[PDB]
This record gives structure tokens, C-alpha cells and sequence, in this order.
DNA sequence: TAACCCTAATTCGATAGCATATGCTTCCCGTTGGGTAACATATGCTATTGAATTAGGGT
DNA sequence: ACCCTAATTCAATAGCATATGTTACCCAACGGGAAGCATATGCTATCGAATTAGGGTTA
């Protein structure tokens, strides 16, 4: 099972992006984060502008969550987006090729970072944790999204909680 | 004759017929990746591509890599889907992903920021794009085109997007 | 009501409408060069503003001459009118002439050439500008704003015209 | 009375927009023209079949005006002409606020159609030259060469029958 | 001796009627677009969980 | 030399949730049409008043 060993799973709240530490993710950011220690750079720029971004694709949604929960405590100054699948590439040769639309298995998830230096730094910590995991990890893969007008986060999220 | 036809003993707004037999959800076959090319999708292809001929450039790349792309945000889910069905009429060389949700922007000023993991509503939308000047120049057509198009529209904002590497799209298979 | 006035007119939802009275038909407190904002101007002429504001430029001169123009021809008589009001709305600083008729152009081949008189049906309208710089984002922004048009609009042709002594308006000294 | 008692045209004479004859007061002015032009040759219209070039007139009376137009037309066949039109009204002087651009004015104007910009500008020279020596209204008429950078597209359509 | 009439010629105004075009206005009806109830289609979140794999490690 | 025994780390593994795909209709806005009205050209005629000389005095 799961919450209780019988249960199996359920409805836990931890409505998507209420992600919480637990010790694979907190191991998952701790590797991170000593990595990320290899390279000292800033994270959140004066202007606070997301105009870097960390595009990781390709692995397992398994092994890509469980990285994304772990980038999520590794870096908090940074903003990550929902796992999503990539499109279908192109028929091999010949052969009918599939519509801009057709989309493949393939799982990704990008990480807005307002500087493209860590966001640099970061895509390197992923490659190094995901090379070591000798699980269908190493499968994961990264790339720089380099935003010139900058991705516009909504730099809301107030203290609107009572 | 989903509620609407003219008479019948059911549709509603033409003819006779209480109705209540109108869009009754039972999976229209189409999957996640195919879709039909609806009139209003290729409407704003029409007008995406007209303003894709302002300034003709190439529509694909030898190496046939996606390593260019462009960022869709903001808007409405309505108005981004309906974009972006059309993107993929106008512009057949391209990939689509799935609209998703981007995450939520710094905290005003030195209030406490937002979790690195929070998910703002804002939907976000990608295309793939193996030429880099077509995507300036699709970019350009889709900003024209909002700003002429009502305020929702107009709130539709894009963003060129570069992949330092490329994105490795998955070889397609061709089905049986 | 003063929308639909009468029982069975061409105004109103048309309910018990024997035929039409008081319509469409009649004569308005207006004449040439006497105009008033028209919704349908109104949205034509904020579309216009935003293409224009793509590029802000100057509007007046000190000089005030009327050196800069355009050409407005082609379409139709109906969108050159509509287009002709919106550009007056959007474009405060500009002189819009009546709308005219256009002579006919070479004859192909050796048939018989159309004599000067001779008159095209094709209409256009000219457009008075004290700077060209401002002339030429206009006609840039009348060109996109046709193009997105599916309509005779995107027909209209506008090709920026230049007085070298530029055309001098009569002053409005006459107003008290 | 159309000729007679009252002897003053008054009716419907059947003629129509663009059916202007070689009227001998016009053909005079053709002739004046065509003197003018004469002094500096050049071709009316390319091989191109653009007309990239225009003949701004204005000013003066509409009966000048028309009178310019008649013999403009006889003496250049190959050039376009345009029908009189009323000029918008201008900047108001002083600090009163300037008039709505819609307004117009009563000043008549009519542009002439060329292909080739050198033979406009002689028209507009030799225009210029007969509207001087006339000190009727005619004086008062006003050209300028109104240049098209695309070329106004006059349908070329052969008129049919 | 030039400077006068004068007195009609003159040639462009300044008139005389028709019947296309235009300008402002008004109803309107395709027209484009967003938008929404309803199957299927994705992931967030927790938790076990099990397992193939990574070793283990001194007998 | 390899035997249980970790073990382990993270995928997989469920039930919850939520968010998106692909389509049917509803109501949305907007701009070309249209109709009637002064409103004004084209063309041509004829016709007017300055011109525009014509000329013939006289000294």
C-alpha cells in the first residue's frame, strides 16, 4: 500500500505545485545543491526578470518529477513548470511525417531562472545528478531556453493567505 | 443535430423541441496530438500565414532539428488553444505542445517570494520551429494579429525561444 | 422605438414588419466635410491608434504643411469610406479630401487607349499629413489593418503620397 | 432657352462624366498648353503602363479649374485627369483650435495622372506658365506634381466598345 | 504723341439644366471570435514498494 | 566466490486530485452592404465684362 502500507494511495491534498521535501527528493536536492556549490553565481537578478530558463526533457516522468521536486529544494530562488510532453519529432526517412499537434510520450519539465548564469550552472548540476543515477535516469536530458524578452512570471502570489 | 438545427423534435434556438441533447460529451476519437482542422482555427491560419507571407523566409531546416522555438503566454486558455490550433494549420512545419500552466512570478517587492515549485494560472504554449528567422517572423504575425484582434486577445503575449542545444524530439513512427 | 420606428419597418427586430418607414432612408444634419464618431469608425480608427503606436512619431510640425500625403485607392467605396472616417477618429492631426473616382489606366496591348477624362469606378480618398515620417507608419498601419481584413478592405492599395510644394489648405481663419 | 429667346442652355444635354469634347475655347487652351509642353518634349507615358507620377491642380475658380482640365486633356491624351474635387479645410490661425480633418473648403482640385515624372513636372511648369499669363481666376489656379513612390495603379483595363 | 474713346471682338467668368457620384446618417446581416457543458486525455501529490542492481565482504 | 543480506534509490503503483485535448453549440462583438438626403462635377451651350486691340483727332 501506501499512506498507511493498505491504503494505497487516496486523496492527500498537496494540490499540483504543493510540492514538500521528503528524503528521496531532499537526497535528489542535496545532490543538487552540492553540485550547484561547484559553481558560486546569483539566482535572483535585481530586475527579477525570467529571462533564462532550464528546459529539462526526455528520462521518465518517475525520474523526472522526483528531479524536479529535488531542483524545487535545491534552488528556491528559482520557478519550475508542470512536467508536459514534447511533440512528436519526424518520420524516420521516408514515410508519412506526424502533425505540428502530435505529441510524444516523452515527459519535460523547464526551470525559469531570471539569470542565464545559473541557469547555466543548474543545467550542468542536472546533467551531473542524472549522468551518476545509474537507473533510467541518466536518460533524463536539459536545455538552455534563453528568453530575450524574458519570460514574464506573474510576479504575484501575495501574502493573500489570512 | 446537436441542439441547433432548424425544427426536430429536440435542438432548441431553430424549430420546435425542448432540447437537452446538445455537445453530450462522449469522446470525439481525436487523441492528445490530432485534431481537425476547424473553420475559426483555419480562419486565424489564414490570417497567421498572410502575415507570415509580410515576410517569407524558410519553413524548415536540412537538419530538421527543432533547435529554435518561440513561447506563447498569457491571454486566455480559449484564445492560446485556438491560437494554437491555427499556428499548426498555418505554419505545417512546426511542433505544438500542450498548453500548461506557468509558474508563479517573484512576490511583490521583499514579500515572501513564491515556492520554486508554485504554478501560476497562466497557461504558456511552445513551437517548434527548425528555421530561427521564420520564428521572429511567426512571432511578429502573432503579435500583429493579437493587437488588431479585442483586448483578450491582445493579452496574448510571445516570446521567441532559443535552445542552447536544441530539442531532441522523439523520431516519429509512421503507423502501420 | 427611435431604432425601430414603426409597426412593421426595415428598424427593429422586424416583428409585424409589413415592409419598412423611416429607415435608413432620409436627410441628416450633416454635409461635406461635417462628420460626427461612428462605433464602427470608432473601432476601425482604435486599430488603427495601435498599429500607429507600434511606431509613435511626430504628427504636427511647426511649419503645418501639408507636404506629406497618401493614396488610398482600391476596395471599396463602403470600406474606403469606413476607412476614411476611421483614419479622421484615430489621426486628429490630418486632412482627409472627398472621396474620388480614379481615371482608367493604359489599355492592355494596342486596344483603343482611355482618353484623361475618362474615369475609372475604382474610388479613392487622399490624406494630408504636416510630416511625411508620421505618412509613412500610417499607410503601413491602413496596409496591415486591410491585410488582417478578409474583407474588400484588404483590396483598398495605399501608397504614400509627397507634395514637393505641398498642397496648401485654406486656413480656418472663417470661424468667428 | 438652349439657343433662342433666352437663348442659355437649359436641359438635359445627354452628355456624361469623362465625354469631353474638343470644345474650341478648350482647344485654345489645349493650343496654349501644348505650346508650352512644346517647349520641353519629353515622353508622357513609359512602356511600364505606371502611372508613378500625378499633376496636383487647385485654386483658382471651378469654372478656371475645368477650363485648365478640358485643355490639359486635349493637349495630353496619354496623361490621366481626375474629376474637380472640393480641398479639406487648413490649419486655423491664431490660438483658435485647428478645424476637424474631415472638414474640407470650397477651393476646387484635380490631379493629372502621368507615367513619366519629367514630362509632370513639364506640365506643371507649362500649367503654370498659362494660368501667369491669364489674369482671370485662372492666375489664381495652383498646381503642385503630386509624386506616387509606388505609382498609382489607374486600372489598365482597355475602355470596352 | 500719346493719350484718348469705344465699342465690339474675345476669351474665359459666370452663368443655365440634367443625371452620376459623395457625404452622414441610419438598419442590418454575414462574420469571427471567445466561451462554455462533456468524454477522453495529462500531470501534481503522497505514500509504499519491491526489485534488479549495486554491493558485500570476510568468510 | 559468493550467501544471504542489505539495500537502495528510485522508479514504479496506486487511489485521490487537478489540468488539458477535440468537438458540438450559443452568443458574442463588427464592417461591408444597403436608402435618402442635401451636397457637388462632367459636358455643353450661350452669354458677359474685364480685356484687347483698332484706329484715327490733333497737334
Amino acid at each position: 500500500g501506501d499512506g498507511g502500507r493498505r491504503k494505497k494511495g487516496g486523496w492527500f491534498g498537496k494540490h499540483r505545485g504543493q510540492g514538500g521535501s521528503n528524503p528521496k527528493f531532499e537526497n535528489i536536492a542535496e545532490g543538487l545543491r552540492a553540485l550547484l556549490a561547484r559553481s558560486h553565481v546569483e539566482r535572483t537578478t535585481d530586475e527579477g526578470t525570467w529571462v533564462a530558463g532550464v528546459f529539462v526533457y526526455g528520462g521518465s516522468k518517475t525520474s523526472l518529477y522526483n528531479l524536479r521536486r529535488g531542483t524545487a529544494l535545491a534552488i528556491p530562488q528559482c520557478r519550475l513548470t508542470p512536467l508536459s510532453r514534447l511533440p512528436f519529432g519526424m518520420a524516420p526517412g521516408p514515410g508519412p511525417q506526424p502533425g505540428p499537434l502530435r505529441e510524444s510520450i516523452v515527459c519535460y519539465f523547464m526551470v525559469f531562472l531570471q539569470t542565464h548564469i545559473f541557469a547555466e550552472v543548474l543545467k550542468d548540476a542536472i546533467k551531473d545528478l542524472v549522468m551518476t543515477k545509474p537507473a533510467p535516469t541518466c536518460n533524463i536530458r536539459v536545455t538552455v531556453c534563453s528568453f530575450d524578452d524574458g519570460v514574464d512570471l506573474p510576479p504575484w502570489f501575495p501574502p493573500m493567505v489570512e
